């Protein structure tokens, strides 16, 4: 893969994103450095690095080779981490508030003895991290504001999204009747589909001069789509995935979240499997997960999940046959290799 | 008071603010913005709103009276309210982390059913509004981009300022050795002095045209020992102040904080009383706390206190005296009167 290409100098840019955000060392404020340095290595890294890759493989895209000089591959892998760090940000205050107990593969950063609540200043840092990187290496570049507003807009949308799944799955409160197809959709647009796979595209873009309203929608068009889809695929493991792959705990029936599974359930349930579901769903007790997990079961929904993920792939081409031009599908293709 | 006389339009203005900013309920989204509104009329309403009206009140000082347009204080009000929201943005996350009970009279946010970890959620909405606000009103102004870079640095001081609080008071962990004079400045200067009072003169700066680094570098040697003062004041009450009025329940000895009477307790005491420090700081009985408040009673600290605000106050006019210029003293005479 072109990922598999551009990884190796992306990750090893991260010991320079590191030393960077450290050298302000002020020597007053060390100790606090010190701790950004323990954040960023424990969140930032042991991931996949998708997102973060994906504003590097689209820069080389649409940026000419003869405009590829070395301080624009830089800005390019420093803007890649900005990506990374906006999700180490969000992921932080998400296990905290999902309360979760493991992430790529370890205990979960406020999980950790000594942590604790902590954890949420730790994540506000991570988010200024973002605005000095920009700084640090973009601010002479005319797109320097177009990315500031880009990282702020995604920023509030995922909030938004973030109010919306909190709202619909409030702690020791189940009415499955807010579980709609419909609130499904309009929470995953916001909490994931804009950040995960519109934020790196359109970034790369701005850093390509390509800062058009037409280009940007065109574009969204495919992203936002492959962005539901990948939470759909999120929440479908968060019960069927193997944990020593996915290196998280599954928490979604326990949280009383509106998970694409949860939705799936209803819309084929019975009233005496409603029920069951009803009976069971949003509690911590083992027994009742797993009484979920046999009602998912036996309504086929892993097998219904399999055939949405192709009718979903065939969706996310044809809409880069229309809407692609005039960017290198290959931005889009290799995207969509990575995630299907 | 000039803030007196300023306050009616500017709390009448906070009504604007909502409905700007529920005002793209996009209908998908209502019920988070519906929950938006209830996080800022809970957190954004109910204090003195001195450091938001600071921009006011320096705008209306710096601005030429012919350049005091409808629209330009319709700017300045604006951007009074995004200071008042960093600010309630920083308080919400701190009363989590504090494990503070009362905040302006009322229970913390994340204290009320049904709110709890969510509330970093909403923290992280309050701190969203501030960049919205910013796009909505001031996005075709010169000094646009000086006040996104302005609010997002001191956004990251005041981090850095709590990880250090942070830091130096560990649960359960009580070393006196930690609380020194040295590290009280450092943390105080890092988690208020910047955003406190630098943050809303620099803003009026900004909007005045003056963008000048010596200006700003003078205006910061008055504010930042306004902000250290400020911060003292802080301390001193969280234990001696009267809830009433203070509006909030003191946690600092329980939460084992680098608290400037801790440090100045440090400073008196004798080997005898160092060891009840030590015995009773940290923890959360009752009786303990009891016991730190009587020792600093014994300590007169007090009178220390009285005595270092009259030296602070004398202090910081002297640095006006000196570093005003040539900016109108009343600028800065004005929040002294309102802080001393
Ligand atoms: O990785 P997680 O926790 O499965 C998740 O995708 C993380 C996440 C956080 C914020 C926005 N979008 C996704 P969630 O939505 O909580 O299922
Ligand atoms: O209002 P509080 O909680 O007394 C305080 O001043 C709030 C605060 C939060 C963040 C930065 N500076 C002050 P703290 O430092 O926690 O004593
Ligand atoms: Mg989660
Ligand atoms: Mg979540
Ligand atoms: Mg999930
Ligand atoms: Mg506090
Ligand atoms: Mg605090
Ligand atoms: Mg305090």
């Amino acid at each position: 893969d072109v990922y598999a290409q551009e990884k190796q100098d992306f990750v090893q840019h991260f010991s320079q994103i590191v030393r960077v955000l450290t050298e302000d060392e002020h020597p007053e404020i060390g100790d606090a450095i010190a701790r950004l340095k323990e954040v960023l290595e424990y969140n930032a890294i042991g991931g996949k690095y998708n997102r973060g890759l994906t504003v590097v493989v689209a820069f080389r895209e649409l940026v000419e080779p003869r405009k590829q000089d070395a301080d624009s591959l830089q800005r390019a892998w420093t803007v890649g981490w900005c990506v990374e760090l906006l999700q180490a940000f969000f992921l932080v205050a998400d296990d905290i508030m999902d309360s979760s107990l493991t992430r790529r593969g370890q205990i979960c950063w406020y999980q950790k003895p000594g942590v604790g609540l902590d954890a949420i200043n730790d994540a506000n840092l991570l988010e200024a991290c973002i605005y000095r990187l920009l700084k640090l290496y973009c601010r002479e570049q005319p797109y320097y504001l177009n990315l500031i507003e880009l990282f702020l807009q995604s920023s509030y949308q995922t909030e938004i999204g973030q109010t919306l799944d909190l709202l619909t799955a409030p702690q020791g409160n189940v009415d499955l009747v807010r579980f709609t197809e419909k609130r499904y959709k309009s929470i995953v647009k916001y909490k994931s589909a804009f950040y995960s796979f519109y934020l790196p595209i359109a970034a790369a873009m701005y850093m390509a001069g390509i800062d058009g309203e037409k280009e940007h929608a065109n574009a969204k068009k495919i992203l936002l789509e492959m962005g539901e889809f990948f939470q759909i695929q999120d929440d479908y493991l968060d019960l069927f995935g193997d944990p020593s792959v996915t290196g998280k705990i599954g928490t979604d029936i326990q949280d009383n979240k509106c998970s694409w599974l949860v939705v799936q359930c209803l819309q084929r349930a019975t009233p005496e499997q409603y029920q069951i579901l009803k009976e069971n769903y949003g509690q911590k007790e083992a027994e009742k997960v797993a009484r979920v997990k046999a009602l998912y079961e036996e309504l086929d929904l892993p097998a219904v999940f399999l055939q949405y993920e192709e009718d979903s792939y065939s969706h996310i081409m044809a809409l880069i046959e229309q809407y692609a031009a005039p960017l290198p599908p290959a931005v889009f293709l290799g995207l969509a290799r990575k995630i299907y």
